[PDB]
């Protein structure tokens, strides 16, 4: 799949344009569904997938919390497209052997679980607060067939192998289970545009 | 609109099935879009709308954070449907004159904003933890054209006029902006033994 990026939709669509902006040069592979987009990467028909993840006003985005780790994928980038509604996307590859070399400008997406008791999330976030680490996304998910715990996806500033994030995530681990890095990637300059 | 419930999708869809489960004997009103679904309730073509909100495995749901309050709607119920995957839905009406009467067995859905600074969410959740209040959903959203604050949706056990939630919500108002009760409704028996 070298230099192919899959997206959900048709040629010329906004998602196609997003691919062409985010990954110049690359050949885009239109797919009808989210599952097909992830399959193309899993199966080697494409190197990357472009997945819508947030909208500022309106939209339906795929829920990736289960499917993306099941497919063995990993987030290597983000993209913002302002159409105003702003659509944010994740860019995902097959899982790399190593994380990017640490330095400035990174963000991290992770998954973790906490139990369904008051203050459970709060205890897991305490290290981040004390370390002065800024989060930028947090979303809860039901567990199938259970209400005794909740899964979370979190986007957070920094790189997991560097301060200040590393020590803060050590504390999150103390008060959660099933901690998994779903991506490490450069934060878009869109976030700092005047 | 009396005894009519609108949903997004084609007839026969899982949302249609959810309507038949949740409101037996009601007439269902298929709508192509999310905007059309909420408009039907706003405009009086339907008394309720069935809106998908979460999936345990996978799915696409409408993002309600902006359009639902704009349409003057209020969440009066929840529903769960098992299809390997569980889909949860909100059931929304035109905003009532008064909240439901305080009593046992309620949950509350709210919106609020916090600043994009470390520990801002953590400070807002401290009161709920101190009060022994259990949350069951939390989801962040982007504000259009600003990265200085983040919008949240929260589902929490209790009724806003009854302890322990009442005092906790009062505290939350000193740690957030634009705090809004979006719904107060019975917790489904699906969370216990249905
Ligand atoms: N950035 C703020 C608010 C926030 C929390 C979590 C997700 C998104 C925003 C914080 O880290 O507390
Ligand atoms: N119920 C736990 C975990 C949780 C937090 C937020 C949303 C969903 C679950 C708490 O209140 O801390």
């Amino acid at each position: 799949g070298e230099r192919i990026i899959a997206f959900q939709g048709r040629p010329g669509a906004y998602s196609d344009l997003a691919c062409r902006q985010a990954r110049p040069g690359w050949t885009t592979l239109p797919c009808q569904t989210f599952a097909q987009t992830i399959a193309a990467v899993h199966d080697g028909r494409a190197e990357l997938a472009m997945l819508a993840c947030e909208n500022s006003l309106a939209g339906r985005v795929p829920d990736i919390h289960a499917l993306l780790p099941e497919a063995g994928l990993f987030i290597v980038g983000e993209h913002f497209q302002r159409v105003h509604n702003t659509t944010r996307f994740y860019i995902a590859s097959r899982r790399p052997a190593t994380l990017p070399p640490p330095g400035p400008g990174f963000m991290t997406t992770l998954l973790f679980r906490v139990n369904n008791q008051p203050g459970a999330l709060y205890k897991a976030l305490g290290g981040l607060a004390t370390a002065g680490v800024n989060m930028t996304r947090l979303e809860s998910y039901m567990l199938e067939g259970s209400f005794s715990a909740t899964q979370f996806l979190m986007d957070v500033e920094g790189h997991p192998e560097a301060p200040p994030l590393a020590r803060a995530l050590d504390e999150l681990s103390f008060f959660s289970e099933q901690q998994e890095i779903l991506g490490v990637y450069p934060a878009s300059p869109f976030r700092r545009k005047p």
